[PDB]
This record gives structure tokens, sequence and C-alpha cells, in this order.
């Protein structure tokens, strides 16, 4: 209960008002693999996803924080689709494995 009450509900927000939400940081090389796989393996357009860079946000712990206690997540990328917590890139890959990516992801292409 390291957070306000403020901050994890704005989380929320962004979770549930974005097809696309993704928690992300520069210079971050699974971030860069996770968006590279949304926006250039798999064609999704960048306008139906946010991606927040918390490194450069003063709210940016402070949303990092909001995660853990959301999702028990602390690294970045940290994905959402849908209002669905999928994870990090490694997470990503094993959806577009099995194919589930592609159904996760069709709601949102139309």
């Amino acid at each position: 209960h390291m957070v306000s009450q403020e901050t994890i509900k704005h989380v929320k927000d962004l979770i549930a008002e974005n097809e696309i939400f993704v928690a992300s940081k520069t210079y971050c090389p699974y971030c860069h693999a996770a968006l590279n796989t949304l926006f250039e393996k798999l064609k999704v357009p960048r306008s139906k996803v946010l991606v927040l860079q918390l490194n450069d946000m003063k709210e940016g712990a402070d949303i990092q924080a909001a995660l853990y206690e959301i999702n028990g997540q602390r690294t970045v990328p940290n994905i959402y689709i849908n209002g669905k917590h999928i994870g990090g890139n490694d997470d990503l890959q094993e959806l577009r494995e099995t194919g589930e990516l592609e159904e996760l992801l069709e709601p949102i292409l139309a």
C-alpha cells in the first residue's frame, strides 16, 4: 500500500480507456522488442496504442509503483490489451506463438 488511491485510479483509467496501453521507458531493449512486434511486425495502428515513458515523467516512479500493486509486475514493458494484463515482452511473444494474440488484437484492428 505504497501509492495514493489517486494514482491507482489514474493508472486503472489509462488501462481501461486505451485499446492498448504500454508502460515503457526510453532506451529499454525489451520495450523496443514489444513495440516493434506490435507496430512493425503486426501492423497495429500506433494511434490505437498509448505508450508512456515512465523515466521521463514526474509521476513516473509513482505510476510504476501503482502498476506493481495492480498487477504484481515491477518491470517495463508492462502491457495491457483491451483492459487485460498481458505482461512484458516474454508474455506478448508467448501469446503470439499460440495464436492467442491474433484473437486479442482482432476487436482492436476493427
